[PDB]
């Protein structure tokens, strides 16, 4: 077919613009394309040639191949268990945001209400004034604390909401249901870009600034963005797909999601700077730099267009589809993955009932007052950051080096028939590798503390608990060398010969 409908997801449109706006924008962009075409391309390859090649699940693959390095293997599922956590709290705010759209006015467009302050100020007919959208974004939405020491109270409409996300996916395709994000993209897309002012929003999103790039966050969180959404270290290796077009997949597949990324992107751009000429504030502060971005412009544009409900509540059900359509998929993945003993069998259905029930509740926790502060450390270290670096790092060495490149090359020229470009091999032998220690060791030593929204400074005990998740999953690879090596056959090059022959 031509629409593969495996092209789009919540990474693109929330996660890519909350991005761009909080590096400074601009000066994002170059650090995505390198990596874009050096760790994004060439390591997407590898995953899919190895998961067709043994046509197995990504835990024995590595058994297959890389004896020793079943630390792989483990690790992706903790980054997946920690992502399933927290992945359906999006889907916990656009429902609420869903539910107050069915009625004439909508109460983000209009301030006087009870959340809104004095400082409210229509701008639509000038110190400490603040748009009506962000308020209402904040006090009754969010209900922002003043810090992660005060977790507070829960928030009751919220937590019943999550319920119901979760519920809907217990039981969780058509053109119509394929192509209904990209027409809705573009609809916004239209609306931003005829909206006065739009020129400073798009100079503001292309053209860079050199001074930050020396800053070390710019580059962890780019080449994380990519190998985010492209789903990379995660649980990528598909068995099925029989014998193919492998290579000629990415030049098409996995690469045309950055495109969208990129249009996507220009959509929301266009309206911070309606804001910003509305106010007459510099785009730099027109707006919230922390998750909350695609919550404050979207809203704007849809509450400047004619039938606003009508446009209101298809919006979010875009967003709903998206993300079920894309945490099912690694909820049933996992639950599959444990099953590799098979003791019995209702197995098919208790797992599946256990596991919903203990994201639940340990996603409830992000839900109550203090509930930002948490999800940000989620976001920033868990799932992403050291994690995914760490991980690709060891992908490419144990292939590229221990199982051999050019053997792998043959099977790979056997099953589709003729040899890929010889840049690949020398992207995975040296590139990739070199690329992401020398980007983890800069990280490291220009360590400097992680803001919420450039204003909070999080306690030492919160930058304890973001660096025992990120090490909860950054440590299964040594510890399953120490074991394997222990354990087995202990020492003498007998084990490592045993540890690097692949399973015929
Ligand atoms: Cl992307």
């Amino acid at each position: 077919l031509s629409v593969a409908g495996e092209i789009i997801g919540l990474g693109n449109v929330w996660r890519f613009p909350y991005l761009c706006y909080k590096n400074g924008g601009g000066a994002f962009l170059i650090p995505y394309v390198v990596f874009f075409i050096c760790c994004g391309i060439p390591v997407f390859f590898l995953e899919t040639a190895l998961g067709q090649f043994t046509s197995e699940g990504g835990i024995t693959c590595w058994r297959k191949v890389c004896p020793l390095f079943e630390g792989i293997g483990y690790a992706t599922q903790v980054i997946e268990a920690h992502l399933n956590v927290y992945y359906i709290i999006i889907l916990a705010w656009a429902i609420f945001y869903l539910s107050n759209c069915f009625t004439t006015e909508l109460p983000w467009a209009t301030c006087g209400h009870e959340w809104n302050t004095e400082n409210c100020v229509e701008f639509q007919k000038l110190q400490n004034a603040t748009s009506p959208v962000m308020e209402f974004w904040e006090h009754r939405v969010l209900a922002i604390s003043d810090g992660i020491e005060h977790i507070g109270n829960l928030r009751w409409e919220l937590a019943l909401c999550l319920l119901a996300a979760w519920t809907i996916c217990y039981f969780c395709v058509v053109y119509v249901t394929a192509t209904f994000p990209y027409i809705m993209l573009l609809i916004l897309l239209i609306r931003g870009v005829t909206l006065p002012g739009a020129s400073e929003g798009i100079k503001f999103y292309l053209y860079p600034d050199l001074s930050r790039l020396s800053d070390p966050q710019v580059w962890v969180d780019a080449g994380t963005q990519i190998f985010f959404s492209y789903a990379i270290c995660l649980g990528c290796l598909t068995a099925l797909g029989s014998y193919n077009n492998c290579y000629r997949d990415c030049i098409m597949l996995c690469c045309l999601n950055s495109g969208t990324s990129f249009v996507a992107g220009f959509a929301i751009f266009s309206v911070l700077g309606f804001m910003a000429y509305e106010q007459g504030v510099p785009i730099a502060e027109v707006a919230e730099s922390g998750p909350g971005l695609a919550f404050i412009a979207y809203p704007k544009a849809v509450t400047m267009m004619p039938l606003s409900p009508l446009w209101a509540t298809l919006f979010f059900m875009m967003l709903i589809f998206l993300g079920l359509d894309s945490q099912f998929v690694c909820v049933e993945s996992l639950v599959t993955a444990v099953v590799d003993m098979y003791p019995k069998v209702y197995r098919r259905e208790l797992l599946i009932l256990a596991l919903s029930v203990i994201s639940y509740f340990l996603g409830l926790v992000m839900l109550t007052e203090g509930g930002m502060y948490i999800f940000q450390l989620f976001d920033s270290y868990a799932a992403s950051g050291m994690c995914l670096l760490f991980v690709a790092i060891f992908e490419c060495i144990c292939i590229g080096w221990v199982y051999g490149s050019n053997r792998f090359y043959d099977n790979i020229e056997d099953m589709i028939g003729y040899r890929p470009p010889s840049l690949i091999k020398w992207c995975w032998m040296i590139m990739t590798p070199g690329i992401c220690a020398g980007i983890f060791i800069f990280f490291l030593i220009k360590y400097k503390p992680l803001k919420y929204n450039n204003i909070y400074t999080y306690p030492a005990w919160g930058y304890g608990i973001g660096w025992l998740m990120a090490l909860s999953s950054m440590l299964c690879i040594p510890l399953w060398i120490c074991i394997t090596v222990w354990k087995t056959e202990g020492t003498l090059p007998e084990k490592l010969q045993k540890l690097t022959t692949p399973s015929t």
